[PDB]
């Protein structure tokens, strides 16, 4: 009924974009209603080098091999500014579930 599908995307910074995403979330500051303590993509900047790759609410799980499991947010925006060109970023996405009339098989 519910499925997080994941996968890792690298991500090329554009100079005058960055990696073109906003992030939400953290420990000390759940994105989410629920008390949900992950860190979030919240936006994605049209014409970045995200577009088409992400989307508002993938679930960042890890970034260049390091896990994002109930961190600081503090602690996730330094690993994503403290990467070189490119960053190595595994997110999962919720489908289904809930409200949906989806069963994947």
């Amino acid at each position: 009924h519910m499925i997080w599908e994941q996968h890792t995307v690298t991500l090329h910074r554009a100079p005058g974009f960055g990696f073109g995403i906003a992030i939400s979330g953290g420990r000390d500051n759940p994105h989410f209603q629920s008390g949900e303590t992950s860190i979030v993509i919240s936006d994605v900047l049209k014409g970045g080098p995200a577009e088409g790759q992400l989307q508002e609410n993938d679930r960042v799980a890890m970034v260049n091999g390091v896990s994002m499991d109930n961190v600081e947010h503090a602690f996730a925006v330094q690993q994503l500014r403290k990467s070189g060109k490119n960053a190595k970023i595994t997110i999962r996405r919720k489908k289904g579930g809930g409200s949906s009339g989806k069963d994947y098989v």
